[PDB]
Parts: structure tokens; C-alpha cells; sequence
């Protein structure tokens, strides 16, 4: 029962996913492609780095992570295929997924197949890696690739084969560490009491305002659930709460929540109302949280 | 070979869908998961309730129907989950889905599972149920889930199990009736000879209006198909057409057709042409019939 | 292992789709059912096709392709199920699709079922059929078939029998051959040496705009990779680059680039910006191409 | 004391009217400029014909209208200059417009001057034209005319001159009827007892639909003030209200008033609401009025 | 020199402005007319008061306004005219306006003319009147007034008429107080020591927000220049800034200031930047404010 | 009969364009306010001094320019009034402006009052100028001048004292060249036989393109009308077109015209259509033009 993940920015308007997939069943038949999302913004790899980076712990040890924005295509480049170390908690609190405990996910657990690009920079950043090697092999990607669908020549079909039990070291040869592009993270700052960040993401569909100011840069500024803060975004917007862990905490609906989201990070947003569709308020937009 | 039908407001522009789907198949290895849809309107109880209630009686009986949207998040609130009675006959005559005569479903074949917030009121209306949980076991939820993301943890999470056989009388205790909320549903009025309800659907991606006239309330009036009916949207906008049975019964590309609609329920919409869309026309504009 | 991949014109915001594929596993519990797209224009029988005719390489054999927009709902219409011939090279080069030198496909092996309206239009130009049958037998659809939703009716419901091994000959009558709806394609045509089409596709998510000048038109014009292309769009927008592979060979993010597409005809798209989008092309703009 | 009532298509953005107020006060010193509108669609002579032609009861006698979109600027077409015959009553009953009984204009007390490119088809329709005049005199225009300017120097310039007292025959050459341009106006066609138009403008900023549907066209179907009517819009909208004098004849605000707008036309709308905004109605629309 | 001070609600967008002008310079033809502004919300007589409440003291004495929003139009409403009594000062200090210590304006220097519908509310409130008369003498209006335009019948021909010296008067009978239609207008009302009003306007071209929270309203509750006040938008949207007398008191271009408008409210700006278009903050929204 | 030319960024939506002009006539009776525009995006010195460059010969010398946006409002900042030297030809070929061969206009005799932020800039650069002077005097500003009214303080206000022949030189001391702030103009640069350039300008509301490749750029290129050009626009589009006086030359409506505007510049158009619009070309896109 081989699984793959399956993150793409090939839309869901044509057949682009449905031909990975095709592929996918056609090189791994008993596989079962799950879609993790295909609308990223193309080529935006630190958008798509932050829908498969706390994957794993959520997936079957032995799941691949076909991840896949390749404005690279038709090149030289060839994609990396790593297997990871630790899977990784996480959430607001840094636990296992599921009921009970949650399932610990053993180490070594998981492979990720993407394009050297840096898309798994976070990927490799939060969980490490035992192995990563480029994929070369005419016996997971085509001998002709077609120029502009490496994201199915070089991530969708050789992610089938290693689904399939293809080993992961004969892919092709092993990469230093130097060799995995990465992008650049630009880290929260100490400015005071005051923790400086930016709005990292709009949470869709809801509106709610995502942080890149981590549960562990409050717990190191010693902000915990009940501490009354400021967060001001885009400069201009104080906003403030208590820390609280939901957003029904705020009371009234579209009342103001500040709170740790699902993926553990400095958030905000209203209570069963949308923060930031009514102000336009934007990924990129500074974020500032004090006590 | 077990089914989870999956209905959430989570999106599908991030990996939340497919966090839920990865605990789903990491708790019930065999399990298929379909999605239903994952982009009504967050919070949208009544909305969500129409993508669900018509479920059952297309799907093998034994499914799973993981239905959420769940404003309440993080709170002391605990999912229902309901074994509905009736799979029941749906659609403009009311039958069996399927080939050949339909497939006729054996009573308390299905399961939803729930956030407590009157989701499943249409559901219980429609199908009775026969019995009814709170869903409180840390077998089924994690001890320690997520404030945030409670559709995955006390819905998708469970759902896995219930799907996996995980006994549906062992998930809590049983809710008395009075326990399970409900929202009101506007009566369609009776107006002299008019019938008297509201828009609402707006049926994505066609553009056809779907009010909550029933067949029921039509043949209450006396209206069956042939009828020349006046139907009134937005208080100022009439539309006069006969009640026929589809589009095309219109005549020419863009004719008003005032039809029902898969569900039952009296529509209009333009023959091969969006209605809705070019007049702007939206869901809870009143919608006035008159033969 | 049985497939049916699935497109239709349904959309992702309702239960439509769901019910389709709950029938299919009803009707054929070991499939597996893939989603090819349903956000197609409504109707649009020509852009439903683009999303269905090189499909079958990619899949494998006995995929049943249900493929449907179905504006004729409700009529005396009948569905056509179509076993055809081969499953066809594509791409920019014309090969077979996965690993290696690519996966063969033994011809017969794929089975369209879909609205008679002309939807399989290129389908069948492109791979021919070895049969075709009007799906009419109570044995693959209902006696009762809902008015509004053929769709489910005469497409996904007859598609899970054949994915089941429902024999293809049974479904109803053969159809000859111009019985089969088809519509026309307007021709790329001469104006001095200059190819006159049109925008086929705006490539979304990225914005590449294809048009309908194949590789064919081109290397029948002496244009080939490495040549210096005019191409005009909406007879305002003009560009200019040489014929490459793909988008990074036009260098700097942004620049142009004139390629063929992985469906094998000419296109257009800024490297790895949007062409599109901050310029509004649209599908049905001219374009017009010279050497 | 004398004043030139200036319409063009020079926008409202930028210094291109106060150009041409510059120069009509630098060529008659003692002139008024009343500005009539200058945000009309540019080149679109009917819809400019419409913001002219009711003028000259308004003004006092001897005002010049300089009314202007010039798509052949630069060319060798010349401007005419036309003395009208009758001022002409207008309104929903047709009379002198000002205080009492209203001011009856003598014949013959206004020019136009415009393109010649049919801009006062319905002013000459309307008023008669006494004499014609090709504009060509250096006298009036400059000797180097602005070749993307002509609403400048063959309109703005040479109406200056005609204010200032510049005899009118003396502009150019006498125009026979046929050298001047004229559009053709859709004919209003009885369809059985219904009257056929168009929606020949929303009234901004109100949105009120106004049709091309005269009174007269409605005293020859039988219709006037009481008449219960249906009109429908774009084929598929219809509408039910008596024709009444004014807006508030509908009752409640929001109610739809069918009524004669204050240029004599059937015409549409709600009370104290706009009819064409929720909706797009929009110019150009079928527009089927019957009793 | 006679003067009519001009604002309606007729748009600029066709001859509707310039058909009541034509009428004014033809019954006063030394007339000058002056447009306040044309594109006001149709028939909102709040928004109508807000641009011709502080108009007197910057005109000439005798100035006459024409003030009107006519959505009673063709009814047996008459327009009121009225002789205000004192010119008041205005502004964030409340001053004469004009150079030096500025211009000091007789009492009863000025007429409005108006429908009366609650336009000359704040009107009457800031400037008193002296006499106030129903416009009904058929020397001064129509004897068969066009239904649909009585902004220019029963506003515009009489304003001229009282321009060029027609005793105020003889126009008809006088009014008493309570016929004078008025509108309330919601006080600033206290929830702790913050005033709650709301956002009375979005301050076009420059997308600065106006309360209607006055000066008055603020140093009764202790908040003066310098202050630090948090101000809260839509029960959402924070800002922080001292009470400060202009825009670049914010320092950078782009910072909040807090201020008094040149009518006297609090406002908030960003210092030559928008404030309310990047965050679609609208007339309307709640605006609270506490120090 | 003296006039101002006003030009201001205070909108077309409220009354602070009537203070101004109320203010204007209070203090100079006889003047003839003519608008240029109120519509500049508010502190865009570089758009507001587009506005104005021009207008001197097209106006009665004498005429005063009160030109102003007026971000520094309420600060310590002070107009600037300068009286310019050269009144100066322009337009395509740099002629002056009006009937027969033009009015020539004297030297020294247009007077601009503004902000000095350098609204002036292309002003003084163009006409040169006499002498300069703050304006500080109280006889033609408010001794307590509006915080946040600048533009009727600092420039409506003084700039009607000057109409009404207050002597320039008492407004305040005489200010040096250094004094008088400037923007800077971004050279056109010679980029091998290239002139390389910038959209100055959409040319509303027709959808022009502006650039700011000026005549004397293009003649000392040696391109005159008929020079066969490429003008390529935001990098990426060339266009090609004779360099045409005007647009019809073009051919069929629609056809691309490269022209001279008539502001003696650059420009690319369409014939009758629009350009910008369709394809949302803006200002500040690159624009370089070759023989
Ligand atoms: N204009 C463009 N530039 C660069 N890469 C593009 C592109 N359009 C699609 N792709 C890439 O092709 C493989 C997909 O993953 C997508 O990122
Ligand atoms: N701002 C918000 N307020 C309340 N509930 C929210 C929310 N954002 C997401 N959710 C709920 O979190 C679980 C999801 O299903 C969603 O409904
Ligand atoms: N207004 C309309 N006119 C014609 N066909 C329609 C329609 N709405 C839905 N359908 C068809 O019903 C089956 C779906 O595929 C869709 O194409
Ligand atoms: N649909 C409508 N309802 C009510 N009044 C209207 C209207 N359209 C224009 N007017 C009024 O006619 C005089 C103008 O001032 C305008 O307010
Ligand atoms: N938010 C703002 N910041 C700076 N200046 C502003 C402003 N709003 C209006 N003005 C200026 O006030 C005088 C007008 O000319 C305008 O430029
Ligand atoms: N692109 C274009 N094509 C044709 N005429 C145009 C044009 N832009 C402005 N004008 C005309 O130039 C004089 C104005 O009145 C306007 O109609």
C-alpha cells in the first residue's frame, strides 16, 4: 500500500495532474497518490516549501513526497530525492499526529522527491536528512524528458518508482550537502522585548493572519497562552490580545484572536470571521508581537 | 474498501486536507478517501449542509461521512456521531441513485460525524437516525488535539477509525436528541397562490438558482410540470417560464428554463448559459413563485 | 486494478462530484477513480476535450476515461462509450509517456464514455476507435435517469460498469461512424507567410498562452527551434523571440519565451513570470506568428 | 455674455478641456464655457448625439455648442458648423423648458459645431438645420492644426470665433445634406402589440435603463400613463410596473417604476434605487416593452 | 456679479448638469455658476449636507445655493428655500475664512434652495435662517415641471430666479419649522471613556478617514493636540498615533496621523499615503477612539 | 477679466474645489476660474507638473496658474510664486496655440503659484522664469491658514490676490534658484541608435501610451514622420509603425499608430481603440524606440 503525496503548482484546471497520476498508478499500481494541494503559486518555492514541510508526521512511515514547482524545466538540473531523518512534531504545542499520543513516526521514515531548487529547504532545515542523491537514472525519469513538465518527467515519475520499492541510492549519485540549493530563511529578529517578523502566510479560506514568529521564539521571549500582547502588522495595525489557544477565546465573533496555529507559529486572526480578506491584509507584511 | 467521504471548509490551497487524509489512511490502511468538497464558505453551517445531505444513497453502504466546518475549534465542544436511519430516495421524482432501478441502501448503513454545531440538521431531518455519540474517547481523539484544527482532530481522526470498525457506540456517550444542535430552516410560505422562499444555492459552476421551493410545496399548489410559473428573485427580477423537467426544454441556448433541480427543488437557470452570474444574482435573494 | 479517470464540467464546491464517484464505487468497489478536472468552462466542449485527448499514455491500459459536460441533460440524447485504437504518442517530440524509453501502450486499451455532443471530438481524430456504442442498456444506466444530471446518469454510472468489466458491446446499439458528434476546428491559416490561429488556452496557473499553430504548422512553414519568431496577439500585443525548448532558455526571469508546449503546439509565456495575466490574454485572441 | 456649451471626449484627468477653455477665452473674451460632459466613451458618436441633441431649449439663444469626439483627428476632414432650425420641446410631454409656460426659443439661435463624422445626426434629426458649413477658414481653425487634436483646434478654436461673433458663413464652403455624415438609428419595431428597442443608455449615477422607446412609439401601441406593462432586458429579464410619471409612483423604495425619462423616453428603474447596477444591465440590451 | 453655488447628485456624466445651467444663465445671464460637486451617492441627503454645510463663508454674499438630491421627484413635494442666518466659522480652529484674519460675512448673506427632504439638516443646525419658504410660485418654477427632474425644475430654474434678485419671498408661502424636513444624525455615543461613532467618510481623492467624531466630542472627554490615541475601524482595524494638527506630523510618509479634518472631526490619514484603500475601510464602519 | 487656472489634487467628490473657487471669487469678483483638473493622484508632483506645463499659451497672458498638491500642508513649508519667462511653443511641432498662425504670447506674463515640492519643476524648466518669491505676506494668506487646506490657504487664496493684481514681489521675500525645489527628470539616454525612455503617461480616457521621448530626442536621432520605428514597451513587446502625425494613419481602426502627441512627444496608440486599457499598460513601463 505505497503512498504518494502529491504537491505540484500545476493548477487544477487541466490534465497536468492527472497525467503524474497516470503515470503514478501505471509505474506503482497498489500506490495511492494523495493530493496535498496543486495551486501554490507557481514558482514560488517558499510558498510551496510551507505546504510540505510538516507532512510526514501526519503520513504512513515510507510515504514519498512527490513536491514539485519546477520553473527549472527543460534544463540540466536534475531533482534531488532525500530521505528525511526525524519526521517531526509539530502543531501549536510540538506533538505527534493522531488520536491517543499520536503516531511516533520512526526516523529514515520518509523521502522527498522535488527539484534541486530549494523547495525543501524547510524540509531538510526542520526534519534533516540520512541521504539525498540527484536523480539521474534512465530507469525513474525519461530518457527524453519533455522540456517544459519536469515536474512530471523528474519528480511524478520517479516518485512512482520509489513508491515501488526502487531503491533510493541508485536514483543517481549522492549529492553534498553544498549541492541541495537552499533559499534563504530571513530569521525573526530581537528588536526590545519585541519579536520582528513577517506575515508569512494569508490562511486560506479563512483569512486568518500566519506568522513566521514561532511558538519557540515567544517561549525564548518568555510568551506563553494569557500573555497580553501587541501584535502590530503592516506597521500601522496594532492589534491586541491575551495569547490565547483558539480562536473562540476572543468571545464575540470577529473578535481579534492572537493564537499558536497548526503549525506552531504566531497567528492572528477574528473568532469565525475573516481578519484579512475585508483589509486586504498580505503575505509580506511586517509582523512585530510584545508583550 | 472502507469509504470516508471527506466535506470539509478547510480549502484546497494548503496542506490541510491532506493532513487529515494521511492520519485517515495511517488509521484505516484500506480506507478510500473521496472528497466531497473542501471550499463552502468557512462557518457556513447551512451551506455545508447542503453539500451532505444527499450523500448516503450514492455511496456503499458501511460509508463514513466526515462532514465539517468547525468555528468552535479548540473549545469544550465534542463531535456527534450519527448513525442515520433512512439512506433515502432523492432527487426531482425521488428514487435510488444507480443503474437500473437504483440501488436500494438497507437502513443504518451510514455514518457522519460531525462538529456539534447543527451541521447534520438537514441530514437528521432527512434520514432519521437511530443512534447518536458524542465523540469524547481518546481512542478516537487525540488526548492533547490541536485548538486549532479541530475538523482533523475530532472529525477526520475519528471518521478514520469509525471506517477502520472502531465500534460506533464506543466513541462516547450517547446524545439525547435535545443535545444535538440544530439551525432553523426557513419555511417556504404560502402567499395567496405564491409560494414564498429564498435563493438558496447559486449552483457553481453553471450559474443555475436553486431556491428552497420544494416539490413538495409545488405540488401544494398545484404545480406540476407544464406549469406557466412567474418566479420573482431579489423582490424585482421576474422570470416566466414553464416547469419543465431540464434545461433544453427551454428551446434555444440562453432560454429561461424553470426546472427542479437534482435535489427536488424548483430552480431556473438559462438553457446552456449562466443565469446567475451575468445579473449578479446571489444566494438569500427571496425567490417568489406564483402559477 | 480498475481505473476511471473523470472530468467533467461539475466544478469542486458541491457534492456533484462526490456523487458520481460514490456510484463508482458502488457499482465497481476496486476502483480507483482519478480526477482528471472539473473546473472546465461549462458546455465548453471544445476546451473539455483539450483536457481528455492525451490522456491515455499516460495511463494504464483499461482505463476508462469518463469525460463529460453534458449541457443536453435530460433529453432523448445517449451517451456514446468508445473503446479507442491507439493510445498515441504526444508531447513536443512525440513520444510515449514514464521512465525510460517510455511506457508502450497495447492499442484497444482504453475506453471513452461521454455526452454524443462532439466532446470526443479529438479523441477519436487522434487515436481513432475500434468501436462505438450508444449507451442505452438499464443495465449500466438508470431506468430513471435524473433530468439535470446526465453527467452521473449516462457518463459516470455506465463508466464504473465498464471499469467493472461490464462488456463494452452491451451498453446499447453500435453507432456508426456519423452518428458520433464531432465539432469543427478552425484551421491555422495562410496570410503570406505568417500563420493566423488563435489563443487555444490561456495555460493557467502560469499564464502561458497556447495557441492552436502546431508543430506541424510550424515545420511545414520552415520554422524550427532556434528561429526568430514575430508572434502577435489580439493583432495588438506583439513579441519576440527565437523557437526554444522551454522557458528558461529565454534567460533573465521574465524574459519571453516562444516554445512548444508539452501538448505540442506553439506557445508563449514570460520565463518563469506570468505572460498572461498582468497583460489579460485571453483564449480566442488571435495570434498570429511569422518567421 | 455669449457661451459655448462644450461636450467632448477629452476626459475629466488632464489639462486637455482647460487647453481648449484657454483658447475660447483667449478668442472671446467675454465668453462663458459651460461644460456639458466630457467623460463620454471616446469615438462613440451615438452615445455623444444623446448628450447634445436636447441642449438648445436649455440655453439661452445665440449659444454655441461645441460638441466633439474626433476619431478622424488629423485627417483631412473638416468640422461642420451648423445653425439649427427649431430649438424644440422636449420631455415626457414635450414643451419649452425654464420657469411659467417655459422660454420659447426663436428659430435659428444655435450652432453647432462638431465633426462631421455624424456626432449631430440627431440634432439635425431633431432641430432642422437652417445652413451647413465646412469649418476650413484659417480665420477660425489654425493654418498647423494639432493632427491628434482636432477637438481643440476644429471644434474648440473655431467655436471661440463663432461666439466672438464670426460670421458662420464665413467658416468654409456651404455643406449640401448629403456631405454630412449621419449614423443610422435603430428603427423601433412593433413585434405583434410589442415594441422592439434597445437599452439606449444607463442613466448614471442613478442607474435608471433608458430605452430607445419613445412616447410617441407608445400613444401608436396604445400605451400611456396607468398602463400595466411587461418589459424585458437582455431577453430574459422582464419586468412588471404601470407607466407612471415618476419614481416614487412605484410605492416602496427599491420597487420597480416604468416611466417616460425626461427626454420623452420609456425607461426603467427603481425607486430611490438603482435598477442597473446589482444587475449589469447595461447599454446595448433588448429592451421588449408590451401591454 | 450673482453667484449659484451648484451641488446635486446628477453626476458628470451626461447633459443633466448642463441642461439646469443653460436655464440659470437664461434667467440671470450675469449668473456665474460655481459646482460644488455633482457625483454624490443619489438621494443620500447625510452625504449631500456634508458639501454644502460649510460652503457660506467662502462665498461672496448673496450667494445662492442649489443644492439637491430630488428622490422624491414629480411628487407634490415642494423645494424649501430658505436665508440662513449666520455664515459660521469652520474649520479644525474655527475660523473666517480667506487672507488676513479673513472674511467676515453679513447674517442672512445667503440662500439655500433645496428639496425638502432633510438636505438643509446640518444646514440649519450650524447657520440658523432667517425665513424659509415652499418653492411652488410659477414664476420661479415650471407650471408643468418635468417629473423626473425636479433638481433642475424645482431647484435650479427657481435658484436662478432668486440669483438674478426674485424676492426670496414671493417664491411661496412660508414655512414653519416642522415642515421643514430634517434628518437625525447618530450622536458620538460614550462606551467607557472611547467614543463610538462611526467613519462619516472616506475623504476622496486621499483615502482619509472622517468620523463624525467632532473637536467638541474630544475635549469634552479630555483629549487634546498630543494626546495618544488608539483608534479603532470596523471593531477590527487599530491604530495608534498623538492627536496632531496635519498629516506629515506622522513623520515618515506613509506613518498614521491622527488629526482634526478642515471640518473639525477626528480623522486618520497615513502622511501623504492612503489610508482607507489599501484597506477598504468605508463610510460606515464603527470608529472608536480612546486615549 | 482675469482668470486662474486651477489645478489641484482635492478631487471632483466634495467641496473643497468650491472653498476654493468661493474664495477665489470673494477676493478677486470679476476672475474666471477655469479648472485644469482635480483628478492628479494626490502628491505626484511629477503627474500634477504634467498638468500644467503646457497652459500658458493657450491662456490670456496675465492668467494665474494656482497649481497645487500639497502633501507639506500644515507645516512651516510656503508657496513658491513665480512669474515664468517664456511662455513657450508646443505640441507636435512646436508652434503656438489658436487660429491662423497662433497667439503669440509675451514673455513674463503668466504667474504660477504652487507648493514649492517642486509641482513646478518641468514649469520652470520649460518657460524659465523672471524672478520667484515666497509666499509668506498675510494680505494674501491666512494669518491662521487650514493645518490640512494648504491648497486653498497657500495657493487658491494668495493665487486670487494675484488675479486681482497684487504685485508679485509683496508676497514675500524673493527666493534664490537653490530655494526652489526640484524633482528630477530621468534623462531619455541614448542606448546605441535607441532612444530609451519611460510611459509618462496613459493617455486617459482613450488609452494612449505617453512616453517621455520628447521631439528634439527623436530629431537629433534623425526620426521624423515616416521613420519606420520599433517601439518596444515594457521590455518585451516591440511595436512597429511608421512614426504618423496622427492616428487614422494607422489604416483600420485598431491598427497601432506611433505618433507625436500633442504635447510634442512620443506616443503609441491605437486607431480609435484603445491600447493601454485592454492590456493594462501603465506609466513607469520602460519604453525604448529604434529606427
Ligand atoms: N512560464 C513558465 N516558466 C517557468 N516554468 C514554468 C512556466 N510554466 C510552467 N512552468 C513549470 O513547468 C513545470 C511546472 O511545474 C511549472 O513550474
Ligand atoms: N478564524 C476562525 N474562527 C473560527 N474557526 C476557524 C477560524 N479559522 C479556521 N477555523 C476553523 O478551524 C477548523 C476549520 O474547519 C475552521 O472552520
Ligand atoms: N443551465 C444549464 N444548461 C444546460 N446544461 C446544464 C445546465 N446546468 C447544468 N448543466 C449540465 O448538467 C450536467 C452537467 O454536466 C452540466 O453540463
Ligand atoms: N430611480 C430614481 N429614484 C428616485 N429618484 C431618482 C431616481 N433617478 C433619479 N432620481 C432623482 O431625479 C432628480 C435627481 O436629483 C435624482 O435624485
Ligand atoms: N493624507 C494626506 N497626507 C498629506 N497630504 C494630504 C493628505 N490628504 C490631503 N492632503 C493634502 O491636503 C491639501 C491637499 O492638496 C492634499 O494634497
Ligand atoms: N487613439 C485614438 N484614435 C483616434 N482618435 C483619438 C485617439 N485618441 C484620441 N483621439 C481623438 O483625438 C481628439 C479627441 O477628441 C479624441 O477623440
Amino acid at each position: 500500500r505505497p503512498i504518494i503525496a502529491f504537491m505540484s503548482d500545476l493548477g487544477t484546471t487541466d490534465d497536468s495532474v492527472a497525467q503524474c497520476k497516470g503515470l503514478m498508478y501505471s509505474i506503482c499500481p497498489d500506490v495511492t497518490v494523495v493530493d496535498v494541494c496543486h495551486s501554490m503559486t507557481p514558482w514560488d518555492v517558499e510558498e510551496g516549501a510551507r505546504y510540505i514541510v510538516d507532512l510526514p508526521r501526519f503520513f504512513p512511515e515510507g510515504t514519498v513526497f512527490a513536491t514539485t514547482t519546477y520553473p527549472a524545466t527543460g534544463t540540466t538540473t536534475r531533482s534531488v530525492a532525500v530521505r528525511i531523518k526525524q519526521a517531526a512534531k509539530g502543531g501549536a504545542r510540538g506533538q505527534w499526529a493522531g488520536s491517543g499520543a499520536g503516531f511516533e513516526r520512526a526516523e529514515g521514515s520518509y523521502i522527498y522527491i522535488a527539484p534541486n531548487n530549494g523547495l525543501l529547504t524547510t524540509v531538510l532545515e526542520e526534519h534533516g536528512y540520512l541521504e539525498a542523491y540527484e536523480v539521474t537514472s534512465p530507469k525513474v525519469i525519461p530518457e527524453q524528458p519533455e522540456p517544459t513538465f519536469y515536474s512530471r518527467e523528474m519528480v511524478a515519475i520517479p516518485s512512482a518508482h520509489l513508491a515501488a520499492g526502487f531503491p533510493l541510492s541508485e536514483v543517481g549519485r549522492p549529492l553534498e550537502d553544498h549541492e541541495i540549493v537552499r533559499f534563504n530563511r530571513p530569521a525573526v529578529e530581537q528588536d526590545g522585548e519585541a519579536l520582528v517578523g513577517v506575515v508569512s502566510a494569508i490562511d486560506h479560506p479563512f483569512g486568518n493572519v500566519w506568522t513566521n514568529i514561532h511558538r519557540t521564539d515567544l517561549e525564548k521571549a518568555g510568551i506563553g497562552y494569557g500573555a497580553r500582547l501587541r501584535l502590530t502588522l503592516d506597521g500601522v495595525l496594532p492589534f491586541e490580545a491575551p495569547l490565547t489557544p483558539t480562536f473562540a477565546d476572543a468571545g464575540e465573533i470577529g473578535n481579534i484572536a492572537i493564537y499558536l496555529n497548526s503549525r506552531g507559529y504566531l497567528s492572528i486572526a477574528r473568532n469565525a470571521a475573516s481578519l484579512a480578506y475585508p483589509y486586504h491584509l498580505k503575505e509580506g507584511m511586517s509582523a512585530r508581537v510584545e508583550a
